[PDB]
C-alpha cells in the first residue's frame, strides 16, 4: 500500500527542476571554496534504505534492537575516519553522528565547557565561522555567542593570524577553549603556537579543519592532531563526501572526554542518527585513504597555486599575497567595486564564487573581496593550465563590472539593471558554458 | 578526476552490509511506532546532486547566487507543506530547513524563549520527548533542560494527560512555552484546554505532532493548528518521508515570529541546508495531499484499533485500555516480565518493537511495557485481518519470555543465555520470516 512509480512520473513538477539544477552544475565554473561533487557511490548510499532505521545511542549500546548491520556500518565509518587522519584508536576517538558542521561545533563546544562557558575563535570578518562565537553589537547572531560567552580575535592588516593578539586576549579573557581552523583563511595554521597559549591559561585547543580536511589527512599541510584536544571537520567540502560531520577528541590528553562528547551529540542535542549519511561517509573515507585521492588533493593545491600566481600576473591583489591551500581571497579595492557586485556579475556568466570580507573592512555589509577555491573544478578534471583561463574569465568579469558600475552607478539596485541585456556577459557566459559543460562530471 | 565505479565495485565491504540490512528489513515484522518505509522516489531525491549546493539563508535572500533552482525547490516544499496541513500561507509560515526533529524543537524553543527561557513539557517516562525538557536528578540529559529552564508534567495512573496538573504546575512555574504532542502517547490530545491554560498564564502553546502528523493532515484527529502558536513535526515517521523536520508558526497570533524562528534555524543553529532532504520532503508532501494517502492513514488507524482489540482478546493489558492513533503500549506487569526482556525475545524472532515505561514505573531502568505501532506494516500492505497474527505472535513471545525467565532467571545477563537455539523461537522466527518476507516492500 504505497506508490512505487519512478520520480519522473510521481512528481514531474519536481523532476524538471532537479534536471535543471543538474544542468546548471554541469554548466558552471564553480569556485565556491566549500563545494564539491560527490560520486555515484556516495549518492547510492544517501538513497539507501538504511535511513529507515532508528538507531538512537551508539554501537553495541542502542536503545532498540535490530541494529546489527547498522552497528557494522557505524563502526566501519569510525575506524576509517581514524585511519584516514592517521590516529591510533587507542589515543583518539571519533563521533560520526553530527548531521552537519554547525551542529558538530555547537555540540563539541558544549561538551568541553557547557552553558555560560567561555570561548575564543576568529571573528567572522577575519575568516572564522559563525559557530566560532560570532556576534555583533545588535544581536548574538550564532548560538555560539549566546549559549556561551564568546570573545573574538582578528587577523592583522595583511590577513594573517596575529598570535600576539591571541595571547593578549587569552590571558585577560581566560577562556576554556580556543578555536582555530577557518572558513576563509588562505594560509596554513601554527597549531603548535596555539597549544602554547592554551597550555598557559588552562584552555582546550579546538581545530576546525573542514576547509582543509584532505590536506590534513594527506600530510600536505600541518597536522592539528599532534596538538589539539578536539578536531571537528565537515565531510562535504574538500573531502568530497556527503553533508555530515566528524568530531575527534584526544583521549590521552583528556581522560573522560569520550563520554562528554558522545553524550553531547546524543541525547543532549540530536535524536536518531541518519544512517544513510553514516554509510555515505564510510564510502568516501575508503576513497580518502587511497593513493588516487592523495593525487587529487595534491592537484587541488597545484591548481590553487597556479590560480593565485595567474591572478597576480594580471595585477589582481590577493589577501596575504597568496595561498597555502585550496583557497584565495581577492582584494578588489584597487578597482573600486564591491565583492557583492562581482558575485552578481559572476553569477550572470555561470561563475559561482562568493563575497568575502578583507582586513580593512570594518562591517560585514559591503565586503571588499571574493573567495575562490579549486576543489570543485579540480574534481571536474581541470589542471594547472586551465587556471589561466579561470583567471582570464575573472579578470574579464572584474572589468565588465567596472564598465557597468560607471554606466549604471554604484548602487546595487541600479547595477543589476545593467546585467541583463549586456552583450559581453552573454558572450562570456557562452565561453564558460562550453568549457565547463564538457568537463568530466560525476 | 573522480572514481565513478558503482557502489558494489568501489566498496564491496559496505555494499554487503547494506544488502543484509535490506534483507533484515524485508524479513521483519516492524512494530517500531516511529518507523516507516520510503518509496523509491523519496530515495532518488535523497541521492540527488542537489546536496552539492551551498544555499545558506532563505529563498530570495541567499548569501550566494546560483540558487534559482534550489529556491524553487525550497518554495515548492513550503507551499506543499502548508496545503497538506490545511493552513493558509497568509496565516501560517513553515521553515523546512531543520535537519531532524530534535534540531527543529531546540531551534523553535530558542526562538520563543531564548537562553534561560522557561518551558513545560511531558516527562519522558509519561510519553514525551527528550527535547521537551527532559532531565534526571543525576544530569540535565537534554540541552532543552540546560539551555532552557524546564519543568515536567506527568500522566495519571491510567496513562492520560492530566490537565488539572498542567494548570497547577503552569500557574506556579509561569513558563513562556508549554509543549504537547508526544513520542509514546496512545491517545488524542485536547489542544483547546492547552490553549486555555496557555492564554491564562500568557505562555506560548507548542504542539509537536511528529508521531501523529498524518492524522492531523487528513483531519482524522484533532487539529492543533486551530490553537497552537508553533507546530513541529518530523517528516520520517507516519508521514512516510525522509529524515527531516518542519517548523510551523502562526503569524496572525504572533506578529514578528516569522523572523524569530527563521533566524533560529539559521544562523543561530544551522549553516547550509540539506537540499536533497528538502527535495525529498517536497516529493512526499505531494503524496500526503492525495486521497490514496488518506486511504493509507485511515488504514493505519483501522489496523491499530484491530491490533488493540486482538491483544485484549488474549487478555493482554494496554495503557489507557486502547488507542486513538497508530500506537499501543502493552503493560506487561501481569506476566512479570520486563519490556527489555520482551524486546530481546522479539528481536530473536525478527519482531522489532521497543521497551517503554508505564505510569506505575518510577524510573526508566527496567520499563514495564513495550510500544508498538502500525505504520510500517500498514505500508507493507497488512490489513485488519493480519493483526490477529501479529497479536498471536506477540502473545507466543510473551509466553516464551516467561518460560525463559523461569528456566534461566530474572537477570538480563542470565536471561539472554536462553535465547540462542531455543526450538520455539527458531519455530517462531521461521513463521515471522515467511510472512514478512512475502509482503510488498517499497
Ligand atoms: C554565512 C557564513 N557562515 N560562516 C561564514 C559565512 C561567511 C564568512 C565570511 N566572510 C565566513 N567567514 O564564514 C559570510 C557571513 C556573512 C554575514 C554577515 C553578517 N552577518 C551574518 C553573516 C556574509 C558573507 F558574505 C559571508 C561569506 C561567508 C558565507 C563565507
Ligand atoms: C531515546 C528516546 N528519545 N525520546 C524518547 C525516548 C524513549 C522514550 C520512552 N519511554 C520516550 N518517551 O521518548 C526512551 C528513553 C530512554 C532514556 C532513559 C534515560 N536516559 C536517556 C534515555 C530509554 C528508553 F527505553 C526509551 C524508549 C524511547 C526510545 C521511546
Ligand atoms: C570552518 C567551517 N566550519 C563549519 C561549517 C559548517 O558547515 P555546515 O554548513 O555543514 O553547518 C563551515 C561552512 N561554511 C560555509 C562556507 O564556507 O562556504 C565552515 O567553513
Ligand atoms: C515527539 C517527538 N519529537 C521529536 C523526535 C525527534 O526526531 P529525531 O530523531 O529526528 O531527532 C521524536 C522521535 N523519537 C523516537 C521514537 O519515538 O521512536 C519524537 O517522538
Ligand atoms: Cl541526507
Amino acid at each position: 500500500m504505497f506508490n512505487n512509480e519512478p520520480l519522473e512520473q510521481i512528481d514531474k513538477e519536481l523532476h524538471d527542476i532537479l534536471a535543471d539544477e543538474e544542468k546548471r552544475q554541469r554548466e558552471t565554473i564553480n569556485l565556491i571554496a566549500s563545494e564539491n561533487l560527490t560520486n555515484g557511490a556516495v549518492r547510492e548510499c544517501l538513497g539507501n534504505r538504511v535511513s529507515n532505521k532508528y538507531s538512537e545511542g551508539y554501537p553495541k549500546k542502542r536503545y532498540y534492537g535490530g541494529n546489527d548491520f547498522i552497528d557494522k556500518i557505524e563502526e566501519l565509518c569510525q575506524k576509517r575516519a581514524l585511519e584516514a587522519f592517521n590516529v591510533s584508536d587507542e589515543e583518539w576517538g571519533v563521533n560520526v553522528q553530527p548531521l552537519s558542521g554547525s551542529a558538530a561545533n555547537v555540540q563539541a563546544l558544549y561538551a568541553l565547557v557547557g552553558v555560560k562557558g567561555k570561548i575564543m575563535g576568529m571573528h567572522l570578518c577575519s575568516g572564522g565561522h559563525l559557530t566560532h562565537g560570532f556576534f555583533d553589537e545588535k544581536k548574538k547572531v550564532s548560538i555560539t555567542s549566546d549559549m556561551f560567552e564568546s570573545k573574538l580575535y582578528k587577523c592583522n592588516s595583511q590577513g594573517y593570524v596575529d598570535l600576539d593578539a591571541v595571547r593578549e586576549m587569552a590571558l585577560s579573557f581566560k577562556p576554556k577553549v580556543i578555536i582555530c581552523g577557518y572558513t576563509s583563511y588562505p594560509r596554513d595554521i601554527d597549531y603548535q603556537q596555539f597549544r602554547q597559549i592554551c597550555d598557559e591559561v588552562n584552555a582546550y585547543l579546538f581545530a576546525d579543519i573542514s576547509h582543509i580536511s584532505s590536506f590534513v589527512a594527506c600530510n600536505i599541510l600541518n597536522n592539528p592532531f599532534l596538538h589539539a584536544d578536539v578536531v571537528t571537520t565537515t565531510t562535504h567540502k574538500i573531502l568530497r563526501g556527503p553533508r555530515s560531520a566528524l568530531i575527534f577528541f584526544n583521549k590521552k590528553r583528556n581522560p573522560g572526554i569520550e563520554q562528554k562528547i558522545n553524550s553531547a551529540v546524543f541525547p543532549s542535542f540530536q535524536g536518531g542518527p541518519h544512517n544513510n549519511k553514516i554509510a555515505a561517509v564510510a564510502c568516501q573515507l575508503k576513497e580518502v585513504h587511497s593513493p588516487a585521492f592523495k593525487e587529487y588533493t595534491q592537484q587541488v593545491l597545484l591548481n590553487s597555486k597556479a590560480l593565485a600566481k595567474a591572478l597576480i600576473s594580471k595585477q589582481i591583489d590577493l589577501v596575504t599575497n597568496g595561498t597555502d591551500n585550496h583557497l584565495i581571497v581577492v582584494d578588489l579595492r584597487k578597482f573600486s567595486i564591491t565583492g557583492s557586485k562581482l558575485q552578481e556579475t559572476c553569477n550572470a556568466i555561470n561563475v559561482s564564487l562568493n563575497k568575502n570580507t578583507i582586513p580593512s573592512d570594518v562591517d560585514c555589509v559591503s565586503p571588499s573581496g571574493v573567495r575562490i577555491g579549486t576543489p570543485a573544478m579540480t574534481t571536474r578534471g581541470a589542471k594547472e593550465k586551465d587556471m589561466e583561463f579561470i583567471a582570464d574569465v575573472l579578470a574579464r568579469a572584474i572589468k565588465i563590472t567596472v564598465d557597468l558600475q560607471e554606466q549604471y552607478g554604484k548602487k546595487l539596485v541600479d547595477f543589476k539593471k545593467g546585467l541583463p541585456g549586456n552583450a559581453q556577459l552573454q558572450q562570456l557566459k557562452q565561453e564558460v558554458v562550453t568549457w565547463a559543460g564538457a568537463l568530466p562530471f560525476p
